[PDB]
């Protein structure tokens, strides 16, 4: 028996499992899967041989991950700044302007109130009580009826809601429009921000602080699938699809939120958690890498295609590149390449599609999603509270931050706080 | 007698003179001065033979200025889209940017988070109730203090200063920061409004509109200085510089506010208002028409300059044109023309002065001062009352109006309410 178990070997678990073993606990870390890294998934192009393509989260932004810039600086992990974007092709309706910031001057007057409506809403929100104790229920409607209360004219409208759409990895119908306000708080209280913090890249992918973090922990076990979670004894007993059971004092529950419901809980969870852990979250983001020819560098395009975002991901070739769609997936088939022709085409009519790239997160049953976003109506009747302490077993992870939720940043906040919890224990 | 007599013929008297008129009444204006218009002065050049400026206030527009619509779509008055900017020549630093809107992209997160700033302080003003009775002291503070609690970084910190520089007429550490967002309020709540309601002006000028309005009021004294105005009686007595009273039962004040200390008032006014009336608004704003060589169409310049800004005015010749400047009347001084042409090529180096045009406002002793705006610490003390009647004594105009103060509707607008008071009593 150990002093603390970590479930799961995403940026969470290897926090926490790496600094209660640097605290001198006796550490085990368990990962489902057959790799470390979860929603990092740093892998080899399924189009391009030989080429290396982040599949989940890449980006960052020093200023407002200082927890992410310090592993990378401990470490000694480049980073690059990620690739600029020379040349606008949106889709924004013939006033608007081809460049990064595409409003034109016509529209500027209702820019600026919209961005004093924003800006107020988002203030409400205290990033420390979780969106359920703040009296913000007026704001958890659907993003569409709250976008159209605004009567933002053509261009603000739809940039709003394209970088919404990718942002949020839901269509505008689906999403809260309190979660849009949540993010907006989450980067210091700025729209702009939302989209300015895809800033830098790990010049070698997520697997090099993947890496250096699990170096430290000495016990890991892969292939390892936890079922069952039980603090009825003393001591807590965590059972495995093929395997002995497992014995420590304390766990930490560092898995996707959406899997939770799948681990039989003894006892059973507050009864509070209990309908979202069911239901799970909302998030359906579709990244998709599209191999191309025909498209020059530097690439952006927003608009309102069924991918609402399009733009440069890396050179191949020099006739060659993959740019980035993002859109959802239950509003897109990614293995239909006509539709994808299709949207690409939309936005950039002389470019051929010559393959794409993706990870169904939905489909696969470590994760049955890609990052958090709720459901409207459930991130305030419950969210604080899906990752406090029940009873010996901690609930960590970037679903589960109010700080920062979708991002690493979000995975290594979650992970002190439970650290430090277990370190007073 | 008579039922009104209206003393000043601006604007505002003009439009309580006609209305009153209109409802019947039996109504005299007294006018000191060789013209009508006030404020509102269209001359000869007296730089160009044979071309007409104007010398004091020329912008309208027509969703902030409903009044002034009507006015000029009651007599058919032609109004022309004012002249558009082709070219820019800020004194921004290197960083800014040559168009109308010269932030650059580094600064757009500092602007968005100063907009919600701004927005937030002028939403606090409601504009029905007077400066003084809303709790804004702390708002009545020098503008030079607030834009640095602001923090902004340069482009955007000076281009603030320097259009609030033209707009108020005063430089930064004598003009109130509530003032500022006053304007703002005046605005539907707008910073940029403030700027863009230079919109449109009379193809011919003020005088236009002067004269169709005075067509209507059958009795107009010019040269007739109102010295004293005394209700201790039955019926208002109207006393002048050279002449035989002239007695009503109402009298309208429709003089500068800073002229209302040459008057002689009996009873004494009520004695709130007494000390702002003896030192008089603040406002110092300086308009100089610039006869230039060397300049093409189409120029704005905003900047750090003794000349906040310089911009096209209008055609002269083929190599000829006017500019216009604005500075401050006591920061500049409009006849040393080696300064005129610092200040000019500062901005504009391939640019030769032939010559200035303005009016000394404040030397003017029907005015004393150009459009009205307040002393630190002023309009928090007193405000929504310098304009409330005193006994059968009203009081209007730009100067104390509380939705446009310094605008021509807002003269209107003042007018309206007295005429109404009047009708009533
Ligand atoms: C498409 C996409 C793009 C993204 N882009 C960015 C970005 O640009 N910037 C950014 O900061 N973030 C980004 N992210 C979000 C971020 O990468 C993740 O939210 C973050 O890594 C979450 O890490 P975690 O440690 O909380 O959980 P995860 O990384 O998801 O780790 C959970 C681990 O638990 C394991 N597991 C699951 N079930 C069990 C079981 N029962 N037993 C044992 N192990 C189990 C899984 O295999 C996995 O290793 C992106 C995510 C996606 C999906
Ligand atoms: C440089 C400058 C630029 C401007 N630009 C604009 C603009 O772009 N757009 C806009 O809407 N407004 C503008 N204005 C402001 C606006 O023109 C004035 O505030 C407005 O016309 C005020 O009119 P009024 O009727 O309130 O007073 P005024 O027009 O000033 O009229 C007062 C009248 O009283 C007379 N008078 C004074 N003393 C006596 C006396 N004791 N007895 C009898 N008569 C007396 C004066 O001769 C005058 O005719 C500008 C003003 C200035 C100074
Ligand atoms: C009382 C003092 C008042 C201070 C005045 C400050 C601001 C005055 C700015 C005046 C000019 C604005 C015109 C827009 C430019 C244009 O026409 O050309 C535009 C450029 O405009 C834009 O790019 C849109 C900008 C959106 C910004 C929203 C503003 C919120 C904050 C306002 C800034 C606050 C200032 C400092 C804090 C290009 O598209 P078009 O050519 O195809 O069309
Ligand atoms: C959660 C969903 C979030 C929705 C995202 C919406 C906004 C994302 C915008 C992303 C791009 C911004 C980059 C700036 C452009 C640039 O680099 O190039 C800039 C252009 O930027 C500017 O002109 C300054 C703009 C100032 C605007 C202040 C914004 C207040 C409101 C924000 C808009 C709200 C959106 C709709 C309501 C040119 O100068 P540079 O090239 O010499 O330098
Ligand atoms: N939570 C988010 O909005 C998010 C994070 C990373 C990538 N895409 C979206
Ligand atoms: N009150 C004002 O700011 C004003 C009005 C007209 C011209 N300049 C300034």
């Amino acid at each position: 028996m150990y002093d603390a178990i970590v479930v799961g070997g995403g940026f969470s678990g290897l926090k926490a499992a790496r600094d209660l073993t640097n605290a001198g606990k006796k550490v085990l870390l368990l990962e489902g899967g057959e790799r470390l890294g979860g929603r990092a998934y740093s892998r080899e192009s399924r189009n391009v041989p030989g080429l290396r393509v982040e599949i989940g989260g890449a980006y960052l932004h020093r200023k407002h991950h200082p927890r992410l810039a310090a592993e990378l600086d401990r470490y000694g992990i480049p980073t690059a700044a990620a690739s600029e974007f020379t040349s606008f092709r949106h889709r924004l309706g013939p006033t608007a302007v081809d460049q990064a910031f595409p409003i034109p001057g016509s529209e500027a007057v209702a820019v600026e109130a919209a961005t004093y409506t924003l800006l107020r809403d988002a203030h409400r929100i205290d990033l420390e009580k979780g969106l359920e104790n703040q009296d913000l229920e007026d704001l958890d409607i659907p993003l569409n009826e709250y976008v159209d209360k605004l009567d933002l004219p053509p261009v603000s409208r739809q940039f709003l809601l394209a970088w919404a759409w990718n942002m949020l990895g839901q269509p505008a119908d689906q999403a809260s429009a309190l979660w849009m306000l949540q993010l907006v708080a989450a980067h210091h209280y700025s729209i702009l921000g939302v989209v300015l913090s895809l800033d830098e890249v790990f010049s070698n992918g997520s697997a090099d602080l993947v890496d250096a973090m699990s170096q430290e922990i000495p016990e890991i076990r892969l292939q390892t699938v936890v079922t069952g979670i039980d603090q009825s004894g003393d001591v807590v007993n965590v059972t495995v699809k093929d395997g002995h059971a497992f014995q420590a004092h304390s766990v930490i529950v560092a898995t996707p939120m959406n899997t939770w419901r799948r681990i039989v809980f003894t006892p059973a969870l507050p009864e509070r958690r209990r309908s979202v852990i069911e239901e799970g979250h909302g998030g359906q983001g579709l990244k998709i890498l599209i191999h191309v020819r025909g498209a020059e560098a530097g690439i952006e395009c927003v608009g309102d295609g069924i991918f609402p975002t399009l733009y440069d991901y890396c050179e191949v070739s020099e006739s060659e590149r993959l740019l980035v769609a993002f859109t959802d997936s239950g509003s897109f088939d990614p293995t239909d390449i006509g539709a994808v022709k299709d949207a690409v085409l939309y936005y950039l009519p002389e470019v051929e599609v010559l393959g794409i790239d993706y990870h169904d997160w939905i489909a696969d049953p470590l994760f049955e999603g890609p990052w958090v976003a709720p459901r409207v109506g459930q991130f305030s009747r419950v969210h604080k509270e899906l990752g406090e302490p029940a009873g010996r077993i901690h609930f960590v992870g970037s679903d589960v931050s109010l700080e920062f939720p979708g991002y690493i940043e979000g995975a290594l906040e979650t992970a002190e706080c439970a650290v430090n919890a277990i370190l007073h224990s």
